[PDB]
């Protein structure tokens, strides 16, 4: 609703097509930021990706965090520091590439006043903090926290059945990568979670007992 | 140098004292954001604080991340989500409280064009990612990564002696809290790190062998 108003705001300005560009991707494609001189901000309007911890010792990398619809991307490119890569997890994903100077100019002007950008950032921060809570935890503790973080991020409520359901692309292998553990271990932990009535079934898409969750 | 130019930019506008306010703190004071209607952004100009993971089961909380000079604070308050607290670690700390609407208006206008705000955010993100690398690691692996993260953040080079030296407030207890482990364990790990020539001495302030580091 809110990025829609923003996109609509963007189109009012004569330099819109010059500064705002769309890109669509499919499963397993990598999203890559061109290190042009004039840099841009990226908004995901639909679909999901994963940011991976690059470790060439590992065949499949862990996933550090997911990228959700309405996230801002490429802020990292402004950082004074200098590896992670970004893979599309859903069947498709669409984003907008917006020239950053442009966007940085129309903040003051537009009475959805930058709140939109600050709020988007604020939410990524909050998700970063939630993840930091995983430090020093056992794999079992991590899987609860993961499935909760995802239910908050990306889950869709049944309620009639008193369940929060996760997207299809969150399977055993992906869950393991996000929990930074192995698949055989995730499998065993998923059994425990069903015994403890956290999870309705061991099988994806994961259905999480609404009760058990906040 | 750069927040100085910004502060100087701020003073040009007639509404400066109305929107920009200074606050000084001492060791162990808590920095608390008033949840006023009109919200503000906070810039640290000198000193250090720690953000703590609140766990009432624990006598001393772990430290999730440090707050450095030139960090922006209070962006979390814009987030659509809803615990951590913030403690001054150095003898003193000074910050500026800046009304966010004001600040959000003078971005376009000022030819240090918002780059400053984006860059500040970008750097906090980069430090968040570095921390996420601590997930699923042993305490020994964490202490290396911690001492490296801090050397990058807050360390000051000798070079003549080929050492990077950390601030005085990083002692054994603090290191342990940041590594999310116990003190007796940190002590033992510090011995290993001296044997491995990572650390020049087991004693704070920590001096890190320039070689051993990137």
């Amino acid at each position: 609703e809110k990025l829609d108003t923003v996109l609509g705001y963007l189109k009012e300005f004569p330099d819109y097509y010059k500064y705002v560009t769309k890109k669509t991707y499919t499963l397993n494609e990598k999203i890559i930021f061109e290190d042009e001189k004039a840099k841009s901000i990226f908004f995901i309007v639909e679909g999901y990706a994963a940011v991976e911890l690059e470790d060439n010792l590992r065949k499949t990398n862990y996933i550090s965090i997911f990228v959700l619809p309405y996230n801002v991307l490429g802020i990292d490119a402004f950082s004074s520091y200098p590896k992670h890569s970004i893979t599309v997890m859903s069947e498709s994903l669409m984003l907008y590439k917006i020239d950053a100077d442009f966007l940085l100019n129309i903040l003051s002007i537009k009475p959805d006043v930058n709140d939109f950008l600050l709020t988007s950032i604020a939410d990524v921060f909050a998700r970063h903090y939630a993840l930091l809570g995983m430090i020093a935890k056992t794999p079992k503790e991590r899987i609860y926290m993961a499935l909760e973080n995802l239910a908050v991020e990306m889950g869709t409520e049944d309620e009639e059945r008193n369940e929060i359901v996760l997207p299809n692309f969150i399977n055993q292998s992906v869950l393991a990568r996000y929990c930074r553990t192995t698949q055989p271990n995730i499998s065993n932990l998923l059994t425990e979670l069903v015994e403890e009535e956290f999870l309705i079934n061991k099988k994806s898409p994961y259905r999480i007992d609404k009760d058990s969750l906040d």
